[PDB]
Formats: C-alpha cells, sequence, structure tokens
C-alpha cells in the first residue's frame, strides 16, 4: 500500500495518478508544468512506502505505451531515504536519445536496502513533458499539451512548449493562439510542417518566435519583450493545412491552454 510522491510543480495532463499503482504497465499519467517549459535537476517521482521496509528490488515503468513527443528524462538517479530529507543514490542512468515509449526499470539489490521512500530524481534539464506507467517494489485521440506559463514582469521573457501524445506520419502545421478574458481568441504565430515558413500576428511580430523540433516532437513559443497586453491563456494547435492554421476554424487539434500573466 505505498503511496505516490512527486514534485509539487507538476500538473496532470492526462490519466490519473492511481494509474501508477494499479499493477498495469499499460495505464499511466502524462505530466506537464504550468510554471516552466523544462523539467529541471531535482524534480522527482517515486513512492512513500508508508513504513520502513527491507527492499529487495524495484520495478518502475517510465514512459508509457505508444509513440509521441519526448516523454522521459535523459539523466536521472534512483535514490532512497528513511526521513524524506537525506537521500542516498543507488544508481544513475543516462538514457539520452531514447525513443518515446515505455522503459521498464527493473533493479535487484543483492543485499536489502532499508528505506521508507524511494524515487527517481532528474539530473539534467529536459522537456517538461513526462509520462510514467507504474511504480512497484519487491520485498520478501491525439492530445496536445502545453508547458511553460505563469507570471513574468514587463520586459521579461517566457518560453512555452507543446508536446503530443502520438506521432503522425503526416506533416502538420502548428500554431499558437491566445485568449484574453472575454476577448475573441486570436492568432499569435504559425509554422509549416518542416519549419521553413512562419507568420505572426501583427501585435507580436518581432517579439515572439515560433519554432519546432520534430525529433523531440515539440513546438515552442519564445515570448520576449513581454507587455501587459500579452496577458492571456495561450493555446497550441495543429492543422494539416498551413494556410488555415491562423484561422479559428482551421486547426483539427487544440491544446489544453496555459495562463500567461504579465505584470507592470
Ligand atoms: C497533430 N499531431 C500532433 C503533432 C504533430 N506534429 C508535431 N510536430 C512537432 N514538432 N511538435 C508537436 N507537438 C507535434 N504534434 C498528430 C496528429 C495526428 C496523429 C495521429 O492520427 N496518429 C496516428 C497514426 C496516423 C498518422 O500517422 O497520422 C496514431 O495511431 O498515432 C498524431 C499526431
Ligand atoms: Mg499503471
Ligand atoms: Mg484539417
Amino acid at each position: 500500500n505505498p503511496s505516490l510522491i512527486r514534485s509539487e510543480s507538476w500538473s496532470v495532463a492526462s490519466g490519473n495518478e492511481a494509474n501508477l499503482l494499479d499493477g498495469d504497465d499499460n495505464t499511466g499519467v502524462w505530466y506537464k508544468n504550468h510554471h516552466h517549459w523544462e523539467s529541471l535537476a531535482g524534480e522527482f517521482i517515486g513512492l512513500d512506502l508508508g513504513k520502513e521496509i527491507k527492499l529487495d528490488g524495484i520495478r518502475f515503468v517510465i514512459g508509457k505505451n505508444g509513440g509521441g513527443s519526448s516523454d522521459k528524462w535523459n539523466k536521472f538517479k534512483l535514490e532512497y531515504s528513511l526521513d524524506n530529507e537525506s537521500w542516498t543514490t543507488i544508481k544513475e542512468y543516462d538514457k539520452t536519445g531514447a525513443p518515446a515509449g515505455k522503459d521498464v526499470i527493473e533493479e535487484s539489490f543483492e543485499t536489502p536496502i532499508s528505506a521508507k521512500y524511494i524515487r527517481l530524481t532528474n539530473l539534467e534539464a529536459a522537456p517538461a513533458h513526462l509520462t510514467f506507467s507504474e511504480f512497484a517494489i519487491v520485498s520478501d485521440q491525439v492530445q496536445l499539451v502545453e508547458s511553460g506559463g505563469g507570471l513574468v514582469q514587463a520586459g521579461g521573457s517566457l518560453r512555452l512548449s507543446c508536446a503530443a501524445s502520438r506521432r503522425s506520419s503526416r506533416s502538420w502545421a502548428m500554431a499558437w493562439f491566445r485568449q484574453a478574458p472575454g476577448k475573441e481568441r486570436e492568432f499569435v504565430a504559425k509554422i509549416s510542417g518542416d519549419g521553413r515558413l512562419t507568420t505572426y500576428g501583427d501585435s507580436v511580430k518581432g517579439r515572439f518566435t515560433i519554432s519546432r523540433d520534430n525529433a523531440e516532437y515539440l513546438v515552442y513559443l519564445q515570448m520576449d519583450s513581454l507587455k501587459p497586453e500579452d496577458t492571456a491563456v495561450y493555446y497550441c494547435a495543429a492543422d494539416d493545412n498551413y494556410v488555415t492554421a491562423s484561422w479559428r476554424s482551421g486547426p483539427d487539434y487544440w491544446g489544453q491552454g496555459t495562463q500567461v500573466t504579465v505584470s507592470s
């Protein structure tokens, strides 16, 4: 009956966290981050075992069924604790360049490790889009989602990132739009499938830049020189026609939206 522990900065984008304890490798959770476009060193997910136990091994399934955008940390460690303050490392991992999808992390401890907490902890900046499927111990319907957002001051910068739950063989234009409170949703930027064509709304051109990385399968919106009238919820969207990707009616998929607030 362990329970889940994880970084408080994360938000659930799909699934529910009971799926990480149900004994099923094919159910999981996709996390995002409304405060930052990267998952940074120190973020973690794992188990509070509820008491001390002599651990003989672990089986943690990271990633989750299918393809899609980058979904796993590149460098991270397995570490454990008795008091939830002092951690000891068991193993470090470098999975840089791994394709999307499940990775079953199965470890056996020749001599038992006494712990009440055990977790995977990020070592290096990675996209803030992470999926996990299962956390266990041993003891004797494409969806787009945006990360990044929050409060920044005028003259400051913020970057947004959008990931997808599946990969397509087709070429999709991607676009950002935004809606300020009780104003019509408005086009912000679009980019063609191969990245070579971009266009911007009049009021952001020369301050915002759209770009994409088709290997990570991410689309970005770099927002520089921020102004109070950039305050809005920002949505990423996908359209199989670059011409209509700037129209409200064009896109076939829309993200969940992320609040951006620019104060004076
Ligand atoms: C819009 N798109 C998401 C998508 C596409 N290009 C991207 N490109 C970048 N750089 N970043 C993204 N977030 C991104 N997202 C889609 C659209 C359709 C299907 C989809 O229908 N996939 C089928 C296969 C059919 C197909 O290949 O279209 C499946 O079973 O996964 C997947 C992703
Ligand atoms: Mg599961
Ligand atoms: Mg279409």
